């Protein structure tokens, strides 16, 4: 089931990044697209579906690749990217 139903829509997730720190090299649009919303502390984000949390984002980090690497069984990630994409990331 969905861990945080209130954050299931892209527009609700985007609102959470209003005060996302400027020096973070990963943008709200990319994080929100991958299911992540900002919890309001440093650069901590969580997936609305699996509740997986990620922080300390680096330049070049791809939110979809990170979602597949750390949280492969997420239903949202599998529905958006497909099991084939997840399997490829998991295999590397
Ligand atoms: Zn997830």
């Amino acid at each position: 089931s969905i861990s945080n139903l209130s954050m299931q829509t892209h527009a609700a997730r985007m609102r959470t990044f209003m005060y996302w720190p400027s020096s973070v090299p990963v943008q709200p649009e990319q994080l929100a697209s991958a299911g992540f919303y900002y919890v309001g502390r440093n650069d901590d984000v969580k997936c609305f579906c699996c509740d997986g949390g990620l922080r300390c984002w680096e330049s070049g980090d791809d939110p979809w690749v990170e979602h597949a690497k750390w949280f492969p069984r997420c239903e949202f990630l599998i529905r958006m990217k497909g099991q084939e994409f997840v399997d490829e990331i998991q295999g590397r």
